[PDB]
């Protein structure tokens, strides 16, 4: 699946690879519960993060932890994280989080299917 | 395959479905040749636009029809179309031309593998 | 101005009017306390923020509240938010303008970073 | 200025600057003619390429050189320039900024369209 991120590098033109990844929840008291994990394969995705009983309504972070990709790159970056905050909400939905990096900028987008 | 392009809406959120695009090489006389062409399918890509033997070092034009797109959803547009032009230069490479449309804006990036 | 935050709207082609824009800083225990707040103007900007003697070293967070924004125009979006988080400052003063570009299913950001 | 185009550099965080850039219109024969060029100021923004007088309806193609930019970064970008192709003036004058953000293998472009 229901859950799936890709990540591109606009600098570079390739997938973003072995990007580590971070998924939460937000809980009753307003914090942020981890919820699944992974770092993109060699293609840029992450898949398997979870299953459709795992995955309910309710608000989620997709933390991409771009400054580690780029210091493991040899390059500069700006931001500490990309954060990506989101409501799923319930007909048959499989949810794609894409996004694209640059060292000072970054873009994403949802597919909804 | 050795030339895919993929489209996404970002208004939407979901695969751009039945784009037409079209793909020209610049020839000799600095005219644009078509090339290759066809319709994004239901995830939004087109597939089988090349071979490895068709396919040589060059400048392409890929112009996606964006206008013809959002007028068949209903959507006031901004440009005539996008145009993405590029050089393809010779190891062994696959090229993804990948492409988010809004009304008034869209973003490119190149997947080369 | 050392933060500025400039906004547009991809579906209409114009500046995002009336934008709320919440800037938190982290504290020495990691929490996230809040730093500063504003709205855009007419022209998609923010000044005003904060100044240069509030504007120190830290870990800052722009949050721009893309939904309330959307959900004004009567459309359901995608996001909550769209923000940046960055360590500022680090070596010695800079100005920073957030340029953000919208749409109901996806954000872009940019920073510009100048010394003054 | 209804006509202006505002550049970005995604890598640097910065202003594009010494960008240059090249506006056709489409002529009665369907061929492109030259319109305006100028190049990006230390701002990355240009202004100055038309008057109300000469920016008349037409279908106009604004070309921005991002490939000369990345080289003169000693840089080998991918694109040979960023466009954008509009009808412009069909519902009466409005001014158009063009803004772009580049990247060596990216590039993104927004309108803003207000009338005056
Ligand atoms: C953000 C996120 C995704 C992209 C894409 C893209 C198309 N397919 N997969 C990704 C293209 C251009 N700009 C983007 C900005
Ligand atoms: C605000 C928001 C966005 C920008 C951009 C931009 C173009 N595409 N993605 C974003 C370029 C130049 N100035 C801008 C001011
Ligand atoms: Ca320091
Ligand atoms: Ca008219």
């Amino acid at each position: 699946c229901p859950l799936m991120v890709k990540v591109l590098d606009a600098v570079r033109g390739s997938p973003a690879i072995n990007v580590a990844v971070h998924v939460f929840r937000k809980a009753a008291d307003d914090t942020w519960e981890p919820f699944a994990s992974g770092k993109t394969s060699e293609s840029g995705e992450l898949h398997g993060l979870t299953t459709e009983e795992e995955f309910v309504e309710g608000i989620y972070k997709v933390e991409i932890d771009t400054k580690s990709y780029w210091k493991a790159l040899g390059i500069s970056p700006f931001h500490e994280h990309a954060e990506v905050v989101f409501t799923a909400n319930d007909g048959p939905r499989r949810y794609t989080i894409a996004a694209l990096l640059s060292p000072y900028s970054y873009s994403t987008t949802a597919v909804v299917t």
